This record gives C-alpha cells, structure tokens and sequence, in this order.
C-alpha cells in the first residue's frame, strides 16, 4: 500500500513503497497494514491513542505489521536498519491508560507481535513455571490451564483486566494480587531480538540445552531452553535482564513467568472504612501486616468511586457536572453498604495457618471505629468483592472495565506515583493529588496497591475524549501532579506516551545521570535508533531532543 | 613507592610512578602499598590469591591502593583513565574459594574500598531496611544494630561466615539462611562510580529529596537520599541494576539492603538422612515443600564430611590420604550421629504457625526410612546445628572455616553449578561430580543451598596448596568438572578468577550472543578500559583476547 | 530474470534485477540462471545441498552464474564489489558428501567456472606436468591424453570418481591413489581472481614470459607462463598458494599439476584381512613399509561394506532396517570371499624392483593369520580390485558411486577425521566411530587412504535423504563424532558445509589464534566480503557471527 497519513523522520514515499513491498513479500499481505477509528478493549485499536488526550499528529502509525513469527521479526529488523525506519513493538496493545499502542514517534511501523506470536509454549508442574509467546493474555493461559485440567495444580497471578498480554504486562513491570503480584520479578529466561537483529536469551537460558537427535537442525528461535532457563533467573556474570523492561533496548519473542502451586486453601475478604481520614490509621495498620506474611498477596486500598464507578456511570448517582462533594461520597458509600476507603485482601493456605493470620488481621483494624468486615457471600451479587474473590485467586475478569464509562465519552489517563506505606505519607500524597483534581473539574478516583515497603497509587483521571477543554485541563493536572509530586519526594513508576519525558526529567539527580548512562547503552546497542525511540524518555543520538521531547 | 613485581599491560615504570605519586598526594602514604604472605581469614591478603590454583605471576596486583572516600575513588579513576591504568574494587576482600582479593589481570591496583568507607549509613525502622558503605562486615552490623538494641527489631541474614562485605557479597549475588537469603533480591538503591568517574544512584535513588536548608551544598556521594530510594528498586524506565552484580560495570559506593522484622517466633532444627541415596527422596520431599512455604528460608542438605571437617581434619578421622571409601563414611556418620546427608532448616513466625508446618515438615520426611529428627539442645555442645541455629536468624559465626584445614596446607576452590529440586538431577549432578573427585584423588565435600525452583550445588575442593601435582590435578578436575556439568544441561553460578572464561564460554547458546552483547555495553561505558578487565569473562577491546582468556 | 526464492543479506530486489540484468549484458541469457531437483551426478544439481542433511533455505543460491571466460569473472567480481553480492565459486559441483555445489550463505551466486572455462591448456611432456581449466573433469584430461597418444608417455592420478574436477580437488586437498596421490602436492603455478578483482600467478608464475612478437598484445588472462611456472612451486619470498586451498582467499581460474610418467611396470593387489580386530596389526604392518617406499602409492584399507555396498545395496544382503550385526558382516566377507578388512595397493616400476617388494610386502603381511593375496585376474569380473587396478594406475570409472544407494533414498555425509599409522590409534578411532553409528541406528562403512605419516579415515554416512527422523540423527552423529574425535586428539581434514563452524572451533588452540589470524588476511584482502563468506568457518566482518556461524 502506497500513502499513508504520516512518515517516519527524514524517510522518502519512495523508500516507504520500498519497504513496505519488501515487507509484504515476507509476511504477506494481510499481516501488514498502511494507514492512509479508537475501537475497543475486545478490539483494540493499533494505529494512534484511542483515549486522546494530545492533539492530532502525535502517536499515529504509518503502518501496522505483524509477524508470522521470530524469523520475519529479525527479517523486518534487518530492513528497519537498512532503510532507518523506526518500529513500536506491542503484544497484545491493550495499555489503556498509558496509550494504547500507539508509538512514541508518528509514523513508526507498528510492530503487532501478538496476532500471529501466539501461543503457550509450555507448562512445567514440578518447576512451577510457563513459557509464552507475545499473543498469550491472561485469558488464553487461563483457558490453556482448564483445558489440560492444571488449575488444580497451579494458578495464575492476573491484573484486573483479562485481555492483557503475560509478557507485555511483564515487561511494563505490572501489578498482580496474589502473592505472585510483581509480575516482573516472577520472570525468568527471557528472549530477545536485539537492534542488530541477533538473538539473545538471558540467563541460564545462555546454557545451551546439550545435543539429541530430537532437536538438530532446528532454528535458533525453535530450539529448546536447558533444564535451569526458567528456574533460576541470574545465569553467570551481568544480569542484564532489567535492561529489558520499560526499555527500547530489545523486542521480546518469549518469556517464562513463575506460577503458584494451588496453596491449599483460600478465602477473600473486605475490610470497610468508614472516614475519608481513615486511610491514615488503616495505612498504618497495614505497615507490620504486610511486613510480617499478614498480609500475603498484594491486597488493595480503593477509593468509594472506584467501586461505585464499576457499578454504574456518573449519571447513575448524581446530575451535576461538577465533583461530587464529600457529602454526596458518604451518601454513594451508604448506598453500597461500603466505607469511603475499602480494604480488600485474601489469605492463602490451611484452614489452621489462614484462621491465625484472620484474627490477627480483624484484631489490628478493630482500632478504627465502626470497621465492618466481609466475606464474598455476606455482600450482594454485583458487588466489587465477588469479582475481585476471582482476581485474587487468578482467575480473569473483565468487570473492572466499567469505570472507564464513568464520563459520557469517558477515556482515562493514569497518574501513578508511589508512596511509603505510612499513613502520614499517603494523606499527603491523597492530599495533594485530591486538591489538584478539583481544581481541574474532576471527581478523584483512585487505588493503592500494597508492595511489600511501598503503594503504587493508581490516580484514575478519567474525562470525556470529544471535550476538548476537559482534554487541556487533563493535560494541565498531569503535569502539575508530576512537578507537585517530585517536590514531596515522589516519582511515579509508569506513564502515558505523553508524560515520558517529563517523568524521566524527574528522575535527574546528580545532573541527569541515570538518563546520561542509559542513552550511552542505546546509542551502543542501537547505532541507527529503530527500536522504539523516545520509549522512557530515552532517544537515541539520531533524534535531537529539541524536536522530539514534550 | 617505585619498582613493582609486575607492571600493567603496556605501562611504563615512568608513568607507573608518576601515576603512584599522584595517588599518594592524594589518599596519603599510609592508604597506598606498593608490591615490590597469604595472611589469614583475620587478616585478608590484598595482593593475590592466597588459596593459589595457578602459578606465580598470575592475579598479582602492582599496587593496592584504599580510597578515603567517594571522592578520592573519582580521583583515582580520572587518573586510570588518563594512564590506561587497570583497577580492581574489593570491598572486604574475602572472596576465598573464588580468588581472594586477586585481581583478573596481573599489574593491577587493588581498590581497597572497605579499609576507609566503612561506615552504617543509615538503619530505617519502619521501611525495614539498611544503607552500608563496602567496609561494613556482617559482623559490624550486627554489632551495629546490638549496639542501638535494634535486634528485637530487625534481623540480619548472613552467609556461613561474619566476615564478609554485606555490599561485595550481595554484588556477587551470594546466599544466606534466613528467607532474605537472596542477597542480590533484597537490594534497592545502589550509588555507583561510573568508569568515566561520573556518580549515579539507581531505581528512586534517581529522584533527588527535595531542596532543604540543612542538605545545602553538600557533594553528591554526601546527599541524602529520596524517600522511596530504598523501599522500591525499579525506580522508572530501563532497570539498570543487574548490570552492577558479577560485572565490571562500575564501582558500588554504596548499597541499601532490605532486613527483616523480628517475626516473632524460631526454631531451627536437624533431620538426619541415612543413606547416600537418601539424597533422592529427600529432594523430591523439599520440592513441594519449598514452593509451597512450609520452607521459607534457605535450608541446606549437607555432606557428612562437610560437617565432620567443621569438627576436625581428616588426620583425626582417617591417616590414609586416599579418599575415604563409602564403609569409612558411615563411620564417621555413627560417630557424630549424623547420616550421610543432613538436611539444616528453620520455622519462623508465632508458635501455632511453626506448630502447623513443623507437623507437615516432619510428617512428609518421615517417608524415608530412619530419618531423626533434632533441635539445638538435644545436640551436643559443638554440633553445627548449634552454630547453624545462629546463622538461620541472622547471627554472624566463624566456625565453617574449620573445613578448610580438611588437608594439611588446606587451600580451597569451590566448583558451584545449579541444579533442579529434583531427586533424579541431584543425584546426577552428585554422580558426575563424585566420580571426577576420586578421579583425581579428592574426597568428595560439599552442600546444597535450596533456592524456591533451584538449588545452588557447592562443591568444595579442598587440596594442599603447597603440592604441585595436586594442584594441577585440582585443574584439571574443575575444567572437566566444567565441561561435564555443560553437557548434562547445567552452569555455574559463580566462579575463581582462573574459571571465569572458562565458564562465560559454557552460556554460548546462539554463537556467544550473550557475552557479544556484553561486550558491547562494557566498551561504551569505558572505553578506556581501565575497570577490571576480564571481570566474569568481559573483556574491553583493548584486550586481546588471545593474550588473556584462560 | 526477477524474482528469487531467496536474496543476499541486505540487497534488495531491485537491486538483484539491476545486478542480474548488468551479468545477463555480459554473459548472456544462456549463462545467467535465476531460481524462483536434486539432479544426478551425471548432471549435478547446482542450486542446493542434494544429499540433504539440513532444512530447507540453508545453502540455497539465488542465482547460478557461468562466466565465459576469465574477463567474465573479474566483471562480475566487479558487479558484486559494487552491490555486496556474495559469489560462491565452483569448478564442477561434485563434491557429494561435502555439499555438492551449495553455497555456505543463502541467497549467493552460484558462479559455475567449469561451463565454460573448460580447456586443456598445456600437457608438456619434458616437464610431464599439465595445465588446465576449472571445467576438465579427469575424464576429460584422460580422454585428452588419449586423443593425442599420451598415456604411454604420461599417467594420471585419480581419486574414486572419474567426473571430478582436476583443479576443484587440487584445491580441496583431495586424494588419489597412485604415488602422486596428494594432489595439493602436485600443483605448481596457479592463476587466482583477487577479491578486488585483479588477476594473480603464483610461484614462478609470477616471472613474466619475456616478450614475443607471437604473444603481443594477448589479455593478462591470455599469455602464457615462463619456462619454470610449473616446473619449481615456490617462486620467490612469501610462498601463498596454499592460502588459495580450502580457502575463501580468491578464485582459481588455472593450475598447474605435475603428472607421472609412465613407471615402465605396474601391478595392483589386494590382500584380505580376516578379522575385525586384524586392523591393528595390519595398521603396524602397514607403517615401516609405507616409510620405506615398498609402499609407494596411497593404499586404503577398506571395510567389508564398503566393497559390498560396491556390489549390491542393503536389501540385496539383508532385509533388516537395523544395522547388519559382527555376524552378518562374517557372512557377506564370506560371500565375496573378502575380509573383513581389505588392503589395496599397487607396485610400480620394473619387474626385478616389483618382485624384491612384493616378497617384502608379502612376507610382512603373512604375520596375520590367514590373509589370502590377490591379482585382478584370481578375482570375479564384478570385483572391486579390477574396478582399483585402474584406479591405480590412474584410470577413471564409476563403480564406486554405487555404494551411495546402500539405503533406499541413500545420500552420503563423509566424517573424515585423521589418525595417525598405527594400530593402537586406528583401532581407537574406529571403535569411538563405529559405537557412534550403532547408536543412530546406522551402518558403519569406511576406508583408510594411507598418507606417509598419517591415514585419512573416511567414514561414509549414508542415509535415506526423505526420512526426516534418520536426517536428525545424522545430524546428531556428525557433530557427535566432531567433538568425540577433538577429546581424542583428532581433527577432520575437509567438511560438508554445515559443520565448517564446528570443526574450525576444534582447531582453537591458544583461545583461536588460528582462526583469528585467518580472519585477519580474509578482511585485508576482501573488504567487502563478496568472496564465499564462511568457507571453512572463515568470516568476513560483515557477517556477524552470531547470525551466520552452525
Ligand atoms: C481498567 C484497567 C485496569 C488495569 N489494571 C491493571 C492492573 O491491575 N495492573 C497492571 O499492571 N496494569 C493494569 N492496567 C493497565 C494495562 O491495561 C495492563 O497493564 C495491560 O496488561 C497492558 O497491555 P498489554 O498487556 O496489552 O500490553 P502491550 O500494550 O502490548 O504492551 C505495553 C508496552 O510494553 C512494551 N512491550 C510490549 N511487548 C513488547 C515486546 N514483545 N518487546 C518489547 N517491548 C514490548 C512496549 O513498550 C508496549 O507499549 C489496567 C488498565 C485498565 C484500563
Ligand atoms: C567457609 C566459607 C563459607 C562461605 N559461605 C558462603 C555463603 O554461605 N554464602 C556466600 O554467598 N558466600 C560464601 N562464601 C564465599 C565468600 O566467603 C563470601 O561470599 C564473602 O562475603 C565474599 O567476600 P567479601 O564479602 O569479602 O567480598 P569481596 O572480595 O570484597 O568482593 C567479591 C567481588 O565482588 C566485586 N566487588 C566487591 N566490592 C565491589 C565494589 N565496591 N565495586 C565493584 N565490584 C565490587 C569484585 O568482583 C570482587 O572481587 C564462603 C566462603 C568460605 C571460605
Ligand atoms: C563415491 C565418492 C567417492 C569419492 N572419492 C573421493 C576420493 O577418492 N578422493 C577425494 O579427494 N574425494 C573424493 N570424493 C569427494 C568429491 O566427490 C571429490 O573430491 C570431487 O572431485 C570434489 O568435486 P568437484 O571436483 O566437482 O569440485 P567442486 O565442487 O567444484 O569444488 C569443491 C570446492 O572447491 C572450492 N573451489 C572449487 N573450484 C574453485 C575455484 N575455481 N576457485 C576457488 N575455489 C574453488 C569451493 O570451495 C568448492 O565448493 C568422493 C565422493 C564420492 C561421492
Ligand atoms: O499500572 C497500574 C497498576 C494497577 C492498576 C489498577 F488500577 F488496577 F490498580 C492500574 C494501573
Ligand atoms: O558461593 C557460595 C555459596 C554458598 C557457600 C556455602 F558453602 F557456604 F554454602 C559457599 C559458596
Ligand atoms: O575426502 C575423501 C577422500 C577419500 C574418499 C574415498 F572414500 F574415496 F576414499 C572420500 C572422500
């Protein structure tokens, strides 16, 4: 196909014709497309950021191609190098909130892994482990784990929505709720196809598996990994891993990610806080909890709207255009038989050891008054707690979707800085994100998510993607929650497209030199800059920052 | 100081000392020693390998030099990048069985670290964690936190010897007992010398704390650091961490180590496994058990002679200098009432837990035949349960360094494949490493440290370091050694200088891709060189490498 | 023409249209071919490996080129200097067992020198040497002497296959089987295209013919040599012509080989071996006699299946898919009335000097119990040694490509390892080799040529070119017997081209000093790396190892 909307930096229509044809003769026709409509979760969109929050012209796609499998991946690696066409890796592109799949550059060759890169490439039982190509979400493992009867044996660790991908989600460092939750450390062996085109396996997935006349002759890509690959995640010398994850430095084809043995017991709960203020004494009570195996998985601290928010839009609750006030959230939490701030949990294991770890739970939260505590059959049918039951056991949902409608046309944008567990530094960080949102307009949505010695807050600015004054405030309040955070001490983890720059700026003790030292492993790696340049705020020598950064 | 044993590659003894003199103007006479004795574990050797494999002229250092702080380490590296001068960081230097404090390339200067940064920079409470210079000891810690009584607070996890660098052990990646026992896992927030002598501090340790009138002015090396710098490792973008452990990346300044709360409950404890083969089972027992919690540290199954060289040398077990035969193994066994294999574990947590998991613990090894069980008190006084005990809760110890004085001249190797948590790969890692033991007229010791999905195999290689044919048959036994384990699908962890290459050549998988790509970091980030060259098997492009694998 | 399966790395198809339409102008249509059957050896397949033993796409050309002549070779050396093509030159393309005509990288031009450049050019008689083209097959050579009346004058020296080429071996390093039988040895004055495109004589082939009237104005190409060209081999200073042998140093478009003069007697004998374990004396027999000259040509010693294959193919003998047992090998020794070892030799010379070594050799052998002794005519018609006694006297045949069809859809591999004149080693060698091939479940069949100072061990692999799973277990052999041989001291002479990697990385003494300098004279010399990329495991810098190397 011959013109598309945008072109890549200095590259000619001729060159693009060029290297398009060149493309489809290797993957053929229908796994290539030239953009000369935002869709949905169930169909996400590849070619721009449908929940639009900057203007036209910024993150659009000259073209979406997708692989049949690692061969084609270094084939179009190879022509991307020889023409200087740069490439935006997805698996699954269903990062909602941070943009969708959109690239970084207008007019990178969007590079849709998953479609074809699909499948499970193994489940291990007594190693506790699976290996999976990009395509593979959380539904799919799901499905492959009850079609082969094995979640009796092992159960999976999934973020609140089911159509993302394992390993996307992995690599972007992603949250989970059970006590498998940090998505990234539970990798291990990893494949990559370098900048230059080679492949490379991290790891004890360096150790080759020995010779046997089962697998001669296969590709590198098909060969099988040694017995420790997916085991043990350090190999020998430098663990380069971490290079890997919120970076531009590889393309990842496939990687294993360790799996929970069914533990012999499970039972959800939540925990009711009456006040707004409560998050300060609750935060505080969590703190030794999650400290000492309490508190096992990662279990979350939810906003009243979030919650409302799943069980019905704006309009449902109230009339008015402008935030709901403290009053009408005490009146929605009533409603709900919920507390302004909702404590959800679950503990794992033998009815003996859970029982202990209950009543030493119910004990340390009984200190905040009129504290009510729940179990899944005791709340009603719709009810937040009987989906989030199937989250924190593994088993995808899809439910939590809903308060992305809280707004008419309602698109959202993450805000996610993280905050210590204490009460005093959450009422802070509450404190100075609530204000900014109503001086944007905006109702605060938000959760925490509880780490072992840390909360990423999930800020949920959700907003109308035809109102282009709501779409400028947004703008203004993300950039102002980042300045305002990083003078209290707080950075945020991940971010939209948009914001990447400025969170990398955030991130510039001693002169910038983090960002100084990673542009160096780049520039190194990457002489001509095509894979994902500008992905963290880190671009490569080809793309002058005057131009490129926001 | 002027003339040296050895020289730098392509130094001259002009330049050697104008480059020396600059130096002593810098640090003072007394920090600098020109090398114109193998000490002890008391007192490390900072000039070569003490424990020596290979010949003389090989891994002896020019010079040692000890910075007296951050800035001085600057210094000392602007002045190796303008002479092509190599450098070799220590911290403690204890890095027996793995080459001391010998540095890869002969003519190097020591960078004694440890000798003046010293110091406990910071013990946090409620985040639960500790920030340590290169000096800081296990055993200066501990005394540090009994000092404050902070021991009723937070524990410490420590290898089998107080000795060590808390930072150069957890930068080579090592193990400890308690469930902290992955060193490398509990670090968050490193400080760096770059080998263009530039400071970075990685994850949130990127984000500056804010501006205040008491941290004005202050050097870099002397900020404080932002609240969430050692509570969350992966800070935002590329998680460049891993580079700094097993490489020759840069130059650790400083390192936060998460500790753990008391929790409030321990008892270690004993299971004695008759047979050699018991090993089998056992292992298929630990399995599930390990995954699944009801082992939450680092248990160890150790050899009877591991144990029985703790107690004495083998002149008081046996005058033959062969190695012991099967029959005269279970003798020994008898005499310390241990079996041939003994498994050392812990219970952590409120009694009715422990209660729990101690019934299943006992319950599943009872499966094998004339399995015993002990606490520390039903042991006699110098029982290595007894001293174990104290290392499962984070208690420094000295008395695991009997094993070396096995032979006569004792110096020792240690040989450290991975291997699965599996019976049958135990086994067969065990057979293929026994019988290259005898082979070469050694008795076979050794410990396996079980990780969650893998288990660190230590094979200790104990010889007179005074004899000449043993030392070559010690050679020759860890290269076989080497090349058997690659066959058979396992790699080593971690290795002796003399092995490095060796081993690095062992993760060749797609034609070296790894130690390519490694390369290619190394060259860019010092160009010049001059930070340990040949560090894991990484050499700079100025080292041929012809000249220098081994 | 268009549209090739597949294209060189990084040229484009525009580019191969514009390159192959620039050739098309200057051969012609008729000897430019493009590929958008595996053939015989009667008509060689010069696209692809016939004899397959790895998948589809290795050594597959895009483009089959035959120059007219050698202003052709330097145009298109010219073309691929300019457009980075890479050219894989051979002579007639039978070289089965070792990859036929394929080339080392896909996508190359197949540059067919025979076609064409075809000539006899000189048979001098004085000098009793010959000059020829890639193009004379020994057939032809013999067929030339013939026509003129020369083979009472002068013989030549052939390997088993008559439709050879005489040069293509020469470069090989092939081997015949009369006292000229090291046919490298035999060369004297070669004429080379450079990478860069000149033209080169070696030797006293660099010493200018002085000027004629007669030969004025002749293209380099075309003049002839001086008088000592392929009289004297060294010429003056540096002696480069073996760096055209197994090489990828330049293309060899003359050569000059020295040629036997009629002996004045002859008489070829075959001694058979009765048992197995009689190749070790037979071997130590075969030593002080081949020092001494009563053994003056290259004897073999060859198995009993290779005779049989000669004779009938598997099915013939035994209906078994297994391999034939001791027993059955005792039987079908019996049926030929052969050994099971048989030693083919020929005395040379007058009667008297023949007799005197024919009771030497005679006497020697009679130390193994009942060897028998031979003539041609005390053997069947269909014999091998009748099929030999021309062989050894240098008359071509093709008898022996029969044993090629032992298997059904028989394709051959040779594994042809070097091994020194004595009993003890080629037992050793034999043993390691046969076990091996039971293991695959194939037939061992091979002969030892015997050198001065060494043996060839030809070991011929044939298996069913269509049964995917013996094609595996092929491949596991091969590179199974590689290292088995290099832990035993033994390295391969000449190999097929997907195991050139592996055995260069065998001859790795010094960390590869070999193969370093190597690449070093390969990159000076072809800077552009047009020359056959990879042959023997020799890269130029273009192609990253990590892609290319097997
Ligand atoms: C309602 C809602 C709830 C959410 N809840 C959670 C939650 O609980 N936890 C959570 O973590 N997230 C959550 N998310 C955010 C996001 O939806 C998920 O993280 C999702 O899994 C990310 O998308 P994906 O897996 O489809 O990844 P992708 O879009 O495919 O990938 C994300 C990014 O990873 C990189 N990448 C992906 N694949 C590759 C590859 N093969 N090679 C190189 N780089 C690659 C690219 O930079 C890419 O843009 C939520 C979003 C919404 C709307
Ligand atoms: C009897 C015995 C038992 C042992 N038990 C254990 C055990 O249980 N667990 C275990 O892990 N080990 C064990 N070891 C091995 C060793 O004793 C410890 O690992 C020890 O802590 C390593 O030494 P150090 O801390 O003195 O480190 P150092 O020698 O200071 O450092 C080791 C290496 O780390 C790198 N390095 C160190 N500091 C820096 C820096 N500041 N910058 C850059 N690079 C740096 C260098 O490559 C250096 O050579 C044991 C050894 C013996 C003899
Ligand atoms: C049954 C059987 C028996 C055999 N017996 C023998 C034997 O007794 N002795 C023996 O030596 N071999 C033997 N061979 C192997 C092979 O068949 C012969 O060696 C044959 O002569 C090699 O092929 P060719 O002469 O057609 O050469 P080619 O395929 O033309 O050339 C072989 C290689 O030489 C190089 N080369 C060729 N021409 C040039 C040039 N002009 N410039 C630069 N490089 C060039 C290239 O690398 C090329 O691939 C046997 C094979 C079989 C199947
Ligand atoms: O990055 C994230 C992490 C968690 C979530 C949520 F909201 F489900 F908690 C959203 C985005
Ligand atoms: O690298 C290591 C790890 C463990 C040990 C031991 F033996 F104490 F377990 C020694 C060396
Ligand atoms: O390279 C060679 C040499 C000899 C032979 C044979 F078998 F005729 F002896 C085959 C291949």
């Amino acid at each position: 196909e011959f013109r598309p909307l945008t072109l890549p930096p200095k590259l000619s229509l001729s060159d693009f014709n060029e290297f398009i044809q060149d493309i489809i003769r290797i993957v053929g026709s229908e796994n290539v497309e030239v953009i000369s409509v935002d869709g949905s979760y169930m169909k996400p969109t590849h070619t721009h950021d449908p929940t639009h929050v900057m203007d036209q012209d910024y993150f659009l796609a000259s073209a979406i191609v997708a692989p049949r499998n690692v061969a084609d991946v270094q084939s179009i690696v190879g022509l991307a190098n020889k023409f200087s066409f740069p490439l935006w890796p997805i698996s699954i592109g269903r990062n909602s909130g941070y943009g969708g799949a959109a690239p970084r550059v207008s007019g990178s060759v969007v590079l849709d892994m998953g479609k074809n890169m699909n499948r499970v490439l193994e489940v291990n039982v007594e190693g506790a482990y699976c290996v999976v190509e990009p395509g593979v979400t959380y539904h799919d493992l799901h499905n492959y784990l009850e079609a082969n009867n094995l979640r009796d044996k092992l159960w999976l660790d999934v973020p609140d929505l089911g159509g993302g991908s394992v390993l996307g989600n992995a690599v972007e460092r992603g949250v989970g709720y059970t006590p498998y939750g940090d998505h990234w450390m539970m990798h291990s062996g990893m494949e990559v196809v370098l900048a230059n085109g080679e492949l490379l396996r991290t790891g004890m997935g360096a150790l080759p598996d020995p010779k046997r006349p089962e697998t001669m002759g296969l590709k590198p890509e098909d060969q099988p990994w040694s017995k420790i690959a997916h085991l043990f995640p350090y190999g020998f010398g430098p663990y380069i891993d971490g290079l890997f994850s919120q970076s531009n430095m590889g393309i990842v084809t496939k990687i294993g990610i360790w799996l929970m043995p069914n533990p012999g017991g499970y039972q959800s709960y939540l925990i009711t806080l009456p006040k707004d203020g409560d998050l300060k004494q609750a935060v505080d009570i969590i703190r030794p909890l999650r400290l000492g195996m309490a508190l096992q998985n990662v279990p979350t601290i939810r906003h009243i709207l979030l919650d409302a928010a799943v069980l019905g839009d704006k309009r449902s609750y109230s009339s008015r255009t402008e935030p709901l006030s403290d009053e009408e959230l005490d009146k929605i939490a009533k409603q709900l038989n919920l507390g302004r701030w909702n404590f959800y949990g679950a503990l794992y294991g033998p009815e003996p050891i859970r029982r202990v770890l209950w009543e030493t739970i119910k004990d340390a939260f009984s200190a905040i008054p009129g504290v009510k505590f729940y179990f899944p059959e005791d709340t009603p049918e719709n009810s937040v707690l009987r989906v989030r039951d199937k989250t924190m056991q593994g088993i995808p949902t899809y439910d939590e979707l809903k308060w992305i409608d809280w707004l008419p046309n309602g698109a959202h944008l993450f805000f996610s800085p993280i905050a210590k567990v204490s009460g005093e530094d959450a009422m802070m960080q509450y404190a100075v994100t609530k204000k900014r949102c109503q001086e944007a307009g905006l109702d605060f949505i938000g959760t925490f998510t509880v780490g072992m010695r840390e909360m990423h807050h999930i800020v949920c600015i959700v907003f109308n993607k035809k109102d282009l004054i709501q779409k400028r405030k947004v703008q203004w309040l993300m950039r102002t929650l980042i300045d305002d955070c990083a003078a209290n001490g707080w950075g945020e983890y991940r971010t939209h497209l948009a914001f990447m720059d400025q969170i990398m700026e955030t991130y510039n003790w001693n002169n910038s030199s983090f960002l100084r030292f990673n542009e160096v492993l780049k520039n190194a790696v990457d002489p001509n800059g095509i894979i994902a340049p500008g992905k963290s705020g880190v671009w490569p020598s080809q793309y002058s920052h005057v131009t490129w950064k926001l």
